[PDB]
């Protein structure tokens, strides 16, 4: 997150962290068994963090609990990011309390000008590179679609929406990928790609949810 701020410890508490020997995505408990990640965060081997702070240190409120399966979404497109969604089921489900909690799926879509929060512990600067050990958080409003087509014309898909700033200076960035953006308490947007980050014209994209709710909901149900 570039030119966001320190949330607070566990004041996002749907947020996870995906570990496979280290930090390499977040992701958005959803119930106490399945979190919500980008299908371009997939990989073998992630262990998910809850309850997560500074990453680096055992603070008291974590708990780490292996993944027993992946399912990246079936007509996910690696080279567009195209459906860039995937859910991870735990091995055993997560202790649900005030600081390890679920976020609701949305009911509708969210509308541009929503103002929505997006977290994560992925680099702070724009040119160079600093990886936060405590989760960073920003506010940022949903774009218009014209506004996000205009700023990457050809790559904007059914499947996405951008959030954020024109002017630049405040986005998600590299290692944010898979982690939430939160509207009114629904779950709207998964940390998906953008063009460098926080560089004028060149918004935030994210992987738009309520277009998966079904598939979501389905899945979980056979899984
Ligand atoms: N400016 C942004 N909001 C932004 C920019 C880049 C990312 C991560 N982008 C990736 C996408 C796919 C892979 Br593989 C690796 C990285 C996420 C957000
Ligand atoms: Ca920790």
């Amino acid at each position: 997150i570039v030119g966001g701020y320190t949330c607070g410890a566990n004041t996002v508490p749907y947020q996870v962290s995906l570990n496979s020997g280290y930090h390499f995505c977040g992701g958005s408990l959803i119930n106490s068994q399945w979190v919500v990640s980008a299908a371009h965060c997939y990989k073998s081997g992630i262990q998910v963090r809850l309850g997560e702070d500074n990453i680096n240190v055992v603070e008291g409120n974590e708990q780490f609990i292996s993944a027993s399966k992946s399912i990246v979404h079936p007509s996910y497109n690696s080279n567009t990011l195209n459906n860039d969604i995937m859910l991870i089921k735990l091995k055993s489900a997560a202790s649900l309390n005030s600081r390890v909690a679920s976020i609701s799926l949305p009911t509708s879509c969210a509308s541009a000008g929503t103002q929505c929060l997006i977290s994560g512990w992925g680099n702070t600067k724009s040119s160079g590179t600093s990886y936060p050990d405590v989760l960073k958080c920003l506010k940022a409003p949903i774009l218009s679609d014209s506004s996000c087509k205009s700023a990457y014309p050809g790559q904007i898909t059914s499947n996405m929406f951008c959030a954020g700033y024109l002017e630049g200076g405040k986005d998600s960035c590299q290692g944010d990928s898979g982690g939430p953006v939160v509207c009114s308490g629904k779950l709207q947007g998964i940390v998906s790609w953008g063009s460098g980050c926080a560089q004028k014209n060149k918004p935030g994209v994210y992987t738009k949810v309520c277009n998966y709710v079904s598939w979501i909901k389905q899945t979980i149900a056979s899984n």
